[PDB]
């Protein structure tokens, strides 16, 4: 049923409230998702001024239900199956040798719109680190996202490692521990082990005056 919801282009709305080391901020985003192609196009705006952290560190935080699942893996799409009641996506992200982020997000439909409301708390960041120091490059590497069913919880467990390019030519690691649970009491698809393949491109809007980010993602399922 949830799958029917993604037959075409879907409008997305994103809302994030954050606090990193005491710095409070907010972001609003909007865009379109196309699961058929496994394509997402989003634009985010910091509405509280300048973003206290580098945009790139927020990419993973700012819609796995838009993954293109090939016809044969269709039975492993937990994400769409939870729709429209949606799911809760939680994470802890450990930045190597720096602090971590803790996020909680609800993804669901609110009308014809797919909504992603996030809460983020960041702690232990070093003032001189890559994060607070704004030393990341404005680009993004390609990564695989691993999925494993969690029968007991009736959800999934996810893990992956992000590599952030540093201006000095080094790499900054961000270890992602994630959990997804359904919001509703309906039945969901517990999948077999597989992964999502991501590709991303960051950019700016020449006529946009607020601190912002244009994000493009390509996601495709695999491993079955």
């Amino acid at each position: 049923k949830g799958e029917e919801l993604f037959t075409g282009v879907v409008p997305i709305l994103v809302e994030l409230d954050g606090d990193v080391n005491g710095h409070k901020f907010s972001v609003s985003g909007e865009g379109e998702g196309d699961a058929t192609y496994g394509k997402l196009t989003l634009k985010f705006i910091c509405t509280t001024g300048k973003l206290p952290v580098p945009w790139p560190t927020l990419v993973t935080t700012f819609l796995q239900c838009f993954a293109r699942y090939p016809d044969h893996m269709k039975r492993h799409d937990f994400f769409k199956s939870a729709m429209p009641e949606g799911y809760v996506q939680e994470r802890t992200i450990f930045f190597k040798d720096d602090g971590n982020y803790k996020t909680r997000a609800e993804v669901k439909f609110e009308g014809d719109t797919l909504v992603n409301r996030i809460e983020l708390k960041g702690i232990d960041f070093k003032e001189d680190g890559n994060i607070l120091g704004h030393k990341l490059e404005y680009n993004y590497n390609s990564h695989n996202v691993y999925i494993m069913a969690d029968k007991q919880k009736n959800g999934i467990k996810v893990n992956f490692k992000i590599r952030h390019n540093i201006e000095d030519g080094s790499v900054q690691l961000a270890d992602h521990y994630q959990q997804n649970t359904p919001i509703g009491d309906g039945p969901v698809l517990l999948p077999d082990n597989h992964y999502l393949s991501y590709q991303s491109a960051l950019s700016k809007d020449p006529n946009e005056k607020r601190d912002h980010m244009v994000l493009l993602e390509f996601v495709t399922a695999a491993g079955i």
